[PDB]
């Protein structure tokens, strides 16, 4: 899975090690091994969420197979919201998530594409 | 709607309050309430646009319903180009926009997904 | 084409001019003129790739026509991996690529959309 987190919290207000804890959490929530989880955190951005520039975060989650239905995504959403609200000290109105299914022909790995592996 | 703007202008060359003015402009252009508009600005990046590293900006717009046809997007493009060229003092050859339709099963909000709300 | 590169290398460990050399390389690899190639580099991010926070890079490539099959993407992957591993001094296990087809109705250019040009 690929997780990308944009936030307007400065880097020195994002708790140390968040990217590692998010990686471990995502492995458990999405049911994928941690060695297949990728996290990117981009702090210090200029953001508005729901029309407001108060602290916020945007998460994008992309994966093969497990983010393609409302039922799956509802379950994932609950856990990611709990993690981010408590780690970042944000209310639930200050986070949004987008989910994006991928297919194996779209992923370049070790100089080839996953569809051929 | 979700608007993401990448630019190679340094942060201190992006006019103060751009994210708030872009939020208000997008509400009017896309016909959505401002309390449903989200903006992310990422300045100080290393960019080339059309093969050139001169100042530039990339905008991505994602939304349910209103960014899914050429006719709709042509109208939106005109207004976003006017806004960004004049706010950022860029020529029209230094901006590109990408439009991405979303569906409600893809959006995590308040610990669930929009399809269930 | 649009290329977006996220890395946890600091800006002063990304070789000077990478965005320009990546632009030229992508024109040759994807078979598009350099004046249609766009590159964005976002350094200094907090990242984990395959569960590890060691230096890494994520590349996203979006284009009309040329990134839509496994066979095409396998060819592109080989060249982009060679470029990035050698420029950034990374092993092949520290890079992943995502490929995204676009259509002309999605691209805003000079105040309109490409479908009308």
């Amino acid at each position: 899975p690929f997780l990308e987190l944009d936030t307007n919290l400065p880097a020195n207000r994002v708790p140390a090690g968040l990217e590692k804890r998010l990686c471990a959490a995502a492995a458990s929530i999405l049911g994928k091994p941690a060695d297949r989880v990728n996290v990117t955190v981009r702090p210090g951005l200029a953001m508005a969420l729901s029309g407001s520039t108060e602290p916020c975060a945007q998460l994008s989650i992309s994966s093969i197979g497990v983010v393609g239905t409302a039922e799956d995504n509802r379950s994932h959403s609950a856990h990611f919201f709990e993690f981010l609200t408590k780690e970042l000290a944000l209310g639930q109105d200050r986070i949004l998530i987008r989910f994006f299914p991928l297919e194996s022909w779209q992923i370049g790995k070790i100089g080839t594409v996953m569809a051929f592996l």
